RNA sequence: UUGGAGAGUUUGAUCCUGGCUCAGGGUGAACGCUGGCGGCGUGCCUAAGACAUGCAAGUCGUGCGGGCCGCGGG
């Protein structure tokens, strides 16, 4: 089994008549430390169903992070719609250093130490997809010289 | 490559834009409450406004001629 965080749970409304009527979201990570990490955004009526649906999905959509010695290969900058996360490699005394969203996804991948930025529009479940994105065009010396 | 964390706040809820605001470090500081010691710093950013009193530039008789006192003695 892998290690599970709950990164966003939020409230929302609908509006009715007769007023509004709630639903919940949770975003929530998923992974080994060793490379493996997912991404789920689950909603339910109610708190505990978002969240356990949230693990669904986020095992279901996973990716392989390509750690070297706890860091990632290269520099890696993506934008999700107004979201933008900067990831830069980072030697051993470094540490993780990024905003709860990116840190808790990194963390869980297995990343001990990176340096990171989060630019534009910084909405959680919108950062929190840009840095999936991000780890999921990670390459290695060997892709690279495999690819040309 | 030794280096980069963000959060609150427009909505019934959403994403975006955008400003405001906060957490950090800094000071020749001041103000409140409080106040035991020591070291190293450091102390009129305002009126280059006005200043009592003392002191902050003198030395040389191995450049010269004297005044006064004094020591030796003609
Ligand atoms: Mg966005
Ligand atoms: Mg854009
Ligand atoms: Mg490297
Ligand atoms: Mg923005
Ligand atoms: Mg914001
Ligand atoms: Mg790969
Ligand atoms: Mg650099
Ligand atoms: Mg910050
Ligand atoms: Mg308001
Ligand atoms: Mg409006
Ligand atoms: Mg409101
Ligand atoms: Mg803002
Ligand atoms: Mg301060
Ligand atoms: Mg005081
Ligand atoms: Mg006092
Ligand atoms: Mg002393
Ligand atoms: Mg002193
Ligand atoms: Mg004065
Ligand atoms: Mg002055
Ligand atoms: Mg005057
Ligand atoms: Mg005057
Ligand atoms: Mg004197």
């Amino acid at each position: 089994d892998f290690e599970e965080k709950m990164i966003l749970i939020r409230r929302t409304a609908r509006m009715q008549a007769g007023g509004r009527r709630f639903r919940f979201g949770a975003l929530v990570v998923v992974g080994d430390r060793q490379g493996r990490v997912g991404l789920g955004f689950g909603k339910a009526p109610e708190v505990p169903l978002a969240v356990q649906k949230a693990g669904y999905y986020a095992r279901r959509n996973m990716v392989e992070v390509p750690l070297q010695n706890g860091t990632i290969p290269h520099e890696i900058e993506v934008e999700f719609g107004a979201s933008k996360i900067v990831l830069k490699p980072a030697a051993p005394g470094t540490g993780v250093i990024a905003g709860a969203v990116p840190r808790a996804i990194l963390e869980l991948a297995g990343v001990t130490d990176i340096l990171t930025k989060e630019l534009g529009s910084r909405n959680p479940i919108n950062i929190a997809y840009a840095t999936m994105e991000a780890l999921r065009q990670l390459r290695t010396k060997a892709d690279v010289e495999r690819l040309r």
